[PDB]
């Protein structure tokens, strides 16, 4: 119940909510059914329109007006926006030349710049270049400003996952909202667009913007606009709050449009009736900074112009549908569209199994359009699996592809012609970013980032300390003209140890053999120095990684590699080794097959042995640094010490071995010369954390070494390619991977056909960022380079994305 009849009177657009069944003012009121009875009157006035014409210049103040024209208005800050340039000769903001911007120019009082978000639904990014004729205001913006090419949304690529993590800094997983349509099992209750369940607090996990701002002493505007408020009140609402006195103005503002995306939705991302909410958009930015020049902060103010997600082509008949793939239909939930999220309709129905769910949906139909992951499986890029409200079972949908459960599903609801969700390195699913303002840097472009970046650079923005996020505060540095953050590199948690020789051959008894025992004090002096850390200098380009946790391990040196080998879990950690464009790829002697040899630096109770992967007859192993690019004949044995083997499921080494033998060589010819990192990851428990030792589910059979869920490789070089990777005096470039570490290729539907038709294919897919690796492993890389920190954290938040231009 709410006591509807109080009034609104002086309260329109009240600042803080008033407890019910007391009525409310708010930008919330139309949402919960509870406004004062007089709220549209007072609150949602739109006698006369939202522009000044020649005529009404010095009106006589009529409070029943949208806006007002009347000489007053200034002082009031209820001015129309065109206001001063009908009635007082001014240029409109676009009209004006860009000036730099070098220090905020804000009236007395103001404590600090302004923020303004304005956010807008389904904004692609190529529309900037596509529909730059069509938007002038925005143009200025992105050239005046600091831009991207484009944003990286969060998957799934839907409104409010996206939008609570440009709130948060938060992956959906952490935050919740991790789609459109939720059930979760603690509450027993469901999330929908449509509906009032949404407005419950405990699906929004994390600290948005707003909390973070008022728990820090400063004052947020509200975020969430209803529906049926327009866009000229959005805009006048804000404006009128910025002339509020100091102690009550908020320093934080939102303005959200449902446009482009709900046109989009209909006449797709490129329709020709994308032209006018493009038209309409930047007539909106044009009002705001018209209402901004009026109040003279229109060189005091941030203004972010963000998108959510961009938007695809996509049509009804386009659809997968699951009845043509199972006869069990009728026993599962599907959340459908452009992601799949699968559950058991009943849990009383024992009977329902997800193993042969997968089975029936993998690899059926030549064209197949959507490919089902266990989550735990899915791309670690995504970070789509560590919450309860998403499905054991997922289906990632091609791009321009819907996947339904019926056919009934799609005709009793051709509709639509766009939509979103997919995939978030998806080029049509990539959205805008363009910073405006004093503290921004001007005409700047920026590379593309991910908005898991923003809230940390929105708190540097308002002097906020951050709440914990998945943003790594420092690598949008290079955004900003002041406000810095300058962040410390972690400290080592863990010091190696760096063992010499101390066992005899005799005393391992690992079951491992070896044809090694064939034969100067000229290569004799040379290879101690090898094992001392002599070409140390070659393969760890960077520093040896930092060990953020508390461990022990070894460092181990070689002509071509060098390890850190951990005594805990038996094998490297990192495995670090350089390869020149001229290097040579050889292969496993015939002698040397089955060869593994017992590292005398290290202890038969700290080693791997033999016989457990004989004994184990669905456990093979692999090795790090790659024999195939030995340096010489007799470096190759050290590529055969147990302390570079890791345990590989044969299916995978296929994967394993094509990276080594071929692509390594590929890209040091491409990139002239790579340095390569590679290791094992634990993820058990899908948190994308490192797994402590008592989290492992699984070992080689009948011993202790623990088989990873993935591995990794970091492959860097100069960006300036004219430069070798060893000797490159600037910039850097990467690539990374998590490839899944599975004893089947089922993920890869042409894996019985060479690994040259889709080895590289899945490596593309598993691409990550250096960060993801870190946080995977407690690693902690690039300690040691000749460039500056914010830049290396932009290097390590780097994803090589291979889509096209
Ligand atoms: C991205 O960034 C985020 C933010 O930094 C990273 O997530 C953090 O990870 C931390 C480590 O996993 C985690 O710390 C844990 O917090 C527990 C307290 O949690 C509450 O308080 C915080 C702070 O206000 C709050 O944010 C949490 O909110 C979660 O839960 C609510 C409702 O459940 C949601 O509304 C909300 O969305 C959020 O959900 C997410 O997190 C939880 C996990 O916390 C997931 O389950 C969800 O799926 C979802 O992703 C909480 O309300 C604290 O209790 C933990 O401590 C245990 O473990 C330590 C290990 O040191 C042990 O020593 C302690 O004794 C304790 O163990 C006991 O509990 C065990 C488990 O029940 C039990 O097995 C033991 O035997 C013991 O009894 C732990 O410290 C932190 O909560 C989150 N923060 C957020 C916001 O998610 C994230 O990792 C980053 N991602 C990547 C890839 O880097
Ligand atoms: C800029 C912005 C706006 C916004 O909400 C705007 C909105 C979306 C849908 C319907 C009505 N209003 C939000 C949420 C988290 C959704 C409150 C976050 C942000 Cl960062
Ligand atoms: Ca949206
Ligand atoms: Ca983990
Ligand atoms: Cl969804
Ligand atoms: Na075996
Ligand atoms: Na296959
Ligand atoms: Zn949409």
């Amino acid at each position: 119940w709410t006591a509807t009849s109080g009034s609104c009177k002086g309260r329109c657009f009240e600042l803080q909510e008033v407890g019910p069944p007391d009525c409310r003012c708010d930008n919330l009121c139309k949402s919960y059914s509870s406004c004062c009875h007089d709220f549209d009157e007072l609150c949602l006035k739109t006698a006369r329109g939202w522009e000044c014409t020649k005529d009404r210049c010095g009106e006589v103040r009529n409070e029943e007006n949208a806006c007002h024209c009347s000489e007053d208005c200034l002082s009031r800050g209820d001015c129309c926006t065109n206001y001063q340039v009908v009635c007082k000769g001014e240029s409109h903001w676009v009209d004006d030349d860009c000036e730099e911007i070098k220090v905020p120019e804000c009236p007395a009082g103001f404590v600090r710049p302004p923020l303004i978000i304005f956010s807008v639904d389904g904004f692609r990014a190529s529309y900037m270049k596509k529909g730059s004729k069509v938007m002038p205001n925005i143009e200025k913006l992105r050239s005046c400003g600091t831009h991207a090419p484009y944003m990286r949304p969060v998957y799934p690529t839907k409104t409010f996952p996206n939008l609570y993590t440009l709130a948060t800094g938060l992956y959906p997983e952490s935050h919740g909202i991790v789609g459109n349509s939720m059930y979760d099992p603690v509450f027993d209750a469901s999330f929908h667009l449509r509906g009032r369940e949404k407005f419950n607090h405990r699906w929004w996990g994390g600290q948005p913007l707003w909390i973070t701002a008022t728990k820090q002493g400063v004052r947020a505007g509200t975020f969430f606009w209803s529906v049926s408020i327009p866009h000229e009140r959005r805009i006048l609402t804000i404006l009128q709050w910025l002339s509020l006195p100091d102690n009550e103005r908020p320093s934080v503002y939102a303005f959200y449009s449902e446009q482009p995306d709900f046109s989009g939705h209909k006449y797709g991302p490129f329709g020709p009736e994308m032209t006018n909410p493009l038209r309409e958009i930047d007539k909106t930015v044009g009002q705001l900074m018209d209402g901004l020049k009026q109040l003279r902060l229109h060189r005091c103010v941030n203004v972010i112009f963000v998108g959510d997600h961009g938007m695809e082509d996509v049509t009804c008949d386009r659809t997968e549908f699951l009845s043509n793939y199972l006869t069990n239909v009728d026993d599962i939930t599907l959340v459908p569209g452009t992601l799949g999220r699968i559950r058991a309709k009943s849990i009383n129905n024992s009977k329902y199994d997800p193993k042969t769910i997968i089975a029936a949906l993998t690899c059926k139909k030549p064209d197949q359009h959507f490919k089902p992951y266990m989550k735990q499986h899915l791309p670690k890029r995504l970070h789509y699996a560590n919450n309860r409200r998403i499905e054991d079972i997922h289906l990632l949908v091609d791009r321009r592809w819907h996947v339904a459960r019926k056919p009934l599903d799609v005709y009793k609801k051709c509709f639509f012609q766009g939509d979103h969700g997919f995939d978030n390195k998806v080029n049509s699913m990539q959205t805008v970013f363009v910073g405006y303002g004093p503290t921004f840097k001007y005409r700047t472009k920026v590379p593309p980032f991910e908005n898991i970046e923003l809230y940390n650079v929105m708190c540097d923005l308002l002097g906020l300390k951050p709440a914990p996020n998945n943003g790594t505060h420092g690598s949008l540095n290079h955004l900003l003209r002041t406000n810095t953050f300058r962040p410390t590199m972690p400290d080592e948690v863990s010091r190696p140890n760096y063992p010499g020789i101390m066992y005899l051959q005799s005393e391992f008894d690992l079951g491992c053999t070896c044809d090694d025992k064939v034969e100067n004090k000229l290569e004799e002096l040379n290879k101690r120095l090898h094992t001392k850390g002599s070409t140390k200098e070659r393969h760890l380009l960077y520093g040896r990684p930092a060990v953020l946790y508390r461990t022990s391990y070894d460092i181990l040196y070689h002509t071509d590699f060098e390890s850190g080998y951990s005594e805990i879990f038996l094998m490297p950690l990192w495995t670090s080794y350089t390869i020149s464009k001229q290097a040579e790829v050889s292969s496993i002697p015939e002698h040397l097959t089955n060869c593994v040899r017992p590292d005398v630096r290290v202890s038969p109770g700290f080693s791997q042995n033999c016989l457990a992967y004989k004994n184990d007859k669905q456990m093979s192993y692999g090795f790090l640094f790659p024999p195939y690019l030995s340096s010489s004949p007799e470096a190759k044995y050290d590529a055969f010490l147990v302390t570079n083997m890791v345990p590989m499921y044969p299916a995978f080494k296929r994967v394993w071995a094509y990276f080594q033998r071929v692509l390594v060589k590929k890209y040091a010819s491409e990139r002239n010369g790579v340095n390569v990192i590679s290791g094992p990851i634990f993820d058990y428990n899908y948190d994308g954390l490192r797994d402590t030792e008592d989290e492992i589910k699984q070992y080689v059979e009948g011993s202790s070494i623990p088989v990873p869920t993935h591995y990794y490789s970091i492959i860097t070089s100069c960006l300036d390619f004219t430069q070798p990777a060893d000797k490159c005096d600037g910039p850097l470039s990467v690539s990374s991977f998590i490839l899944p570490h599975r004893p089947d290729n089922d993920e890869s539907c042409n894996s019985s056909e060479d690994e040259s038709k889709w080895v590289e294919e899945l490596m593309k897919m598993h691409t990550a960022r250096v960060r993801d690796i870190e946080h995977l492993t407690g690693l902690d890389f690039y300690r040691k380079t000749s460039r500056s920190y914010s830049e290396i954290l932009t290097l390590k938040t780097y994803l090589h994305t291979y889509e096209s231009e």
